[PDB]
DNA sequence: ATTATGACGCT
DNA sequence: AGCGTCAT
């Protein structure tokens, strides 16, 4: 009763740019706006690989991880923008720089955790307290929540009108003189996220979706419920119904092998079905940490903090060499290591100037032809100078003895991936 | 030939 | 440290 934690202590949002690389290209090229459009990497093999898709194009069945030639079969009028190529490889600088535009705006409102190039968690607990104090017990108008969905409502015929019906039910029910009502806190959080999203669109042109809830996992889940250009409030009370038909794989961290094992071992399908196991039962199958996490998570409770981190922890450069393009000679391997290192040096030097830090470790990863995993080998060495020729030489030295070829020049088995990653930053 | 990233966990 | 998982 009065002692069972309910995980309602925080207000957390997750902001996710809509089809982000596509929006970056549509801002730059107005001809692409409001069209079925996708962003592609490379071009020669099957038209290039699609890595982002506008919502107009998704309606035709275009997806990421699709060849452009195949997407054109589904959507003959599909427009394409190509990722920049520099030094023989895809170069994502435009999108990283657009990301910084958005992250810096979000940071004006609250502390953020950079989750990916186009998504950030927002810790709104303090901002909500402040806005509540300023509101002086004034009711919250629907006008302040023009793009908000309240998950689970309406309960007990435009699409927009059902949004409004649900919002009206929620607001009509809200108790406002309790400054500590979790539902009220979430609602004020949603007001702030409307403001944040309006600022992002005003100041960058970019639209986004967002989730507002009491923790990162629910905020992430919420964000995906109403896309694009909308935000969703998932209250603590909404969790039992929401989870009752929610496939386990939809919850962040459960979309892979662990989630599959939860399903197989327990013989369940939906997140809510987890509530029938004891904490010790779940720990016995999935380990102490996962078991405790699952026990709380299936009740809507998670404690992972929004980490105060706006900048990436690593700066990396990688290229696959699939099929016949696999690197089979010394000079080929060296040359591509150099290309990678030159991009790495450029990005590192900019990072040092912008962010007052220096990387101290270089991680070198490769894949050999006919190998199991993403990485066949991972080796680290010191990163003492931002110099591409040096880093490339060092990376070679580190991967030297992978070459089983007794022949001097030849490289066997051929390399299907090269990866340089700068890590272990220190203030400078 | 489902590419180029990036964070975090395990031992 | 090096490898594996999960995700964008
Ligand atoms: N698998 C993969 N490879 C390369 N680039 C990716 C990949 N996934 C995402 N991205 C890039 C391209 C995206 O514009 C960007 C954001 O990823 P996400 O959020 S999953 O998808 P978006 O393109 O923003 O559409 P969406 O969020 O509106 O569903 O990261
Ligand atoms: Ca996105
Ligand atoms: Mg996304
Ligand atoms: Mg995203």
């Amino acid at each position: 009763g009065p002692h069972m934690a309910t995980g309602q202590d925080r207000v957390v949002a997750l902001v996710d740019m809509d089809c982000f690389f596509v929006q970056v290209e549509q801002r730059q090229n107005p001809h692409l706006r409001n069209k079925p459009c996708a962003v592609v990497q490379y071009k020669s093999w099957k038209g290039g690989g699609i890595i982002a898709v506008s919502y107009e194009a998704r309606a035709f069945g275009v997806t990421r991880s699709m060849w452009a030639d195949d997407a054109k079969k589904l959507c003959p009028d599909l427009l394409l923008a190509q990722v920049r190529e520099s030094r023989g490889k895809a170069n994502l600088t435009k999108y990283r720089e657009a990301s910084v535009e958005v992250m810096e705006i979000m940071s004006r409102f609250a502390v953020i955790e950079r989750a990916s190039i186009d998504e950030a968690y927002v810790d709104l607990t303090s901002a909500v307290q402040e806005r509540l104090q300023k509101l002086q017990g004034q009711p919250i108008s629907a006008d302040l929540l023009p793009s908000t969905y309240i998950e689970g409502l309406p309960q007990g015929v435009q699409k927009e009108g059902m949004r409004k019906q649900g919002l009206f039910q929620w607001l009509d029910s809200l108790q406002i003189d309790n400054l500590t009502s979790p539902d009220l806190q979430l609602t004020v959080g949603a007001v702030i996220v409307e403001e944040m999203r309006a600022a992002i669109e005003r100041e960058t042109g970019f639209q986004c979706s967002a989730g507002i809830s009491h923790n990162k996992v629910l905020a992430k889940l919420a964000c995906g419920l109403n896309k694009p250009n909308r935000q969703t409030l998932v209250s603590h009370g909404s969790v039992p119904q929401l989870f009752s038909q929610m496939p386990i794989r939809k919850i962040r961290s459960l979309g892979g092998k662990l989630g599959a094992s939860v399903i197989e071992i327990l013989g369940i399908e939906y997140m809510g079905e987890l509530t029938q196991f004891t904490e010790s039962q779940l720990q016995s199958h999935f380990g102490e940490k996962n078991g405790s996490w699952l026990y709380a998570m299936c009740r809507g409770i998670e404690h992972d903090p929004v980490k105060p981190r706006q900048l990436p922890k690593t700066i990396g450069c990688s290229k696959n060499f699939p099929g016949k393009t696999a690197l089979a000679t010394r000079e080929q391997v060296q040359w591509w290591l150099l290309q990678l290192a030159q991009e790495l040096e450029e990005r590192l030097t900019k990072d040092r100037n912008d962010n007052d830090r220096v990387a101290t470790q270089l991680v070198v990863s490769i894949r050999v032809q006919g190998d199991k995993r993403l990485s066949s080998l991972r080796r680290c060495c010191a990163l003492t100078r931002y110099d591409a020729h040096k880093m490339s030489h060092d990376a070679f030295t580190v991967i030297k003895n992978c070459n089983t070829s007794g022949i001097q020049t030849e490289w066997s088995p051929p390399l299907t991936m090269l990866f340089l990653c700068a890590t272990k930053f220190s203030a400078s």
